[PDB]
């Protein structure tokens, strides 16, 4: 009900969201990153496949001036293109639209959400993981002041291989339920753009404790045409749906980089202790339920 949605009290949560957005955007600007504006419709987007976290659905699509456009799954390809433009360090507050099923309505997913999405030329996985640890520690100390509650105190998070998480816990979420500090999961076989080297994937997810689940994901990247297109073909994806990106790769303009996206609503939910992510959204976007507003 529309009247019901707008009769919720959410002012304290949005006051916290404002403090989080100010803190994070200020951090990246002061670190020397360029602040880019988002892409919403494009011929190319993140396939989100293969990916253990994904259902592999098609993006929303619309015809624009007679040409098929995809609503942004994520800006990953565009981040790589920004690095190809010589911009070195970039971030964006990026809307993502992912039409996941009701099976992903588990309290941490929304079908429309925002990532603070960033990328750094020539960075390695340890560089990005340490940068996120520095950001998160400082944020959690401020959150203690804002809320009057205690937050996790560790500064270097434990690291698990994805294969070990499957063996010990069964899933990323079961691991989250059993942990009291944030932790990393690394080496996850997934999309063509994440860098793979002789069976090892140079990638990482940050997982929150107390069952709150994933909050950030990233990797080092592939930049070579021959490697990228081999991965696309092996996965059975449509090469033509990546054509301009592949033209740029073939021309040699992609560079080595690494980065991550941080789910803003997920982070707000953690800091305020909300059971469901819909509680932190003025206009909920619940997987499998088309919003009335
Ligand atoms: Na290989």
């Amino acid at each position: 009900n529309a009247v019901e949605i707008i009769s919720r009290e959410i002012s304290p949560t949005l006051d916290i969201q404002t403090k989080i957005l100010e803190y994070m955007t200020d951090f990246f600007v002061k670190e020397g990153f360029k602040w880019l504006l988002p892409v919403i419709i494009s011929p190319i987007t993140d396939p989100l496949w293969p990916d253990p976290a994904g259902e592999g659905m098609e993006p929303a699509e619309v015809e624009i001036y007679g040409v098929k456009m995809r609503l942004t799954h994520s800006m990953i390809l565009h981040k790589q293109l920004a690095i190809a433009m010589g911009l070195k360090k970039i971030f964006v507050l990026s809307p993502n639209i992912r039409l996941e099923s009701r099976q992903k309505d588990d309290g941490r997913h929304a079908y429309e959400f925002t990532q603070l999405d960033f990328e750094v030329e020539r960075a390695k996985m340890e560089d990005i993981m340490r940068l996120i640890e520095r950001l998160v520690y400082g944020l959690f100390r401020k959150a203690e002041e804002w809320t009057g509650r205690e937050f996790p105190k560790t500064k270097r998070f434990e690291v698990f291989e994805y294969s070990e998480v499957l063996e010990e816990f069964g899933s990323d979420e079961k691991a989250s339920q059993e942990m009291e500090e944030p932790f990393w999961i690394i080496n996850i076989p997934r999309e063509f753009y994440d860098r793979e080297v002789d069976g090892f994937w140079r990638n990482y997810d940050l997982i929150l404790p107390y069952g709150y689940g994933e909050v950030a994901s990233g990797g080092e990247r592939e930049w070579e045409y021959e490697k990228i297109v081999a991965k696309i073909r092996k996965a059975g994806l449509n090469e033509d749906s990546f054509r301009p990106y592949l033209e740029i790769a073939k021309a040699g303009k992609l560079k080595p980089s690494a980065g991550a996206g941080i789910g803003v609503e997920r982070l707000v939910r953690f800091i305020v202790g909300a059971k469901h992510i819909a509680e932190v959204q003025p206009f909920p976007r619940i997987p499998g339920i088309p919003a009335v507003i």
